[PDB]
DNA sequence: CCTGCCAGGTAAGTATCTCTGCCCCGACACAGCCTCATACGCCTCACTCTTTACACACACGG
């Protein structure tokens, strides 16, 4: 297997792959995000996550 | 060492085509005009099943 499989595969089972633990300042940052590319409702998530980190 | 007539069987006959050279040809180019007919080709449009993404929802379980 390529070295491009065991990668993958060590992604799909990777858990320090997301953060999966909430804080402040990671609050802080998605709540200035929204507001900045708010819309109404239906706030864009890809284009804030592509903006944010975990 | 030859030679031949007669009976039986058979048989007629009538009645009721594939090449092969060879002279005397059509159809090729190609010229402008010209009108309508025929063919091609190419991109734009359609659509259709099948996923593809993505915000949101909703149990679920102990």
């Amino acid at each position: 297997r390529s070295a491009f499989q065991c990668l993958q595969k060590f992604q799909q089972h990777n858990k320090a792959l997301k953060r999966k633990e909430w804080t402040e300042e990671e609050d802080r940052m998605l709540t200035q995000l929204v507001q900045e590319m708010r819309v109404g409702s239906h706030i864009p998530y890809r284009r804030i996550v592509y903006y944010m980190e975990g």
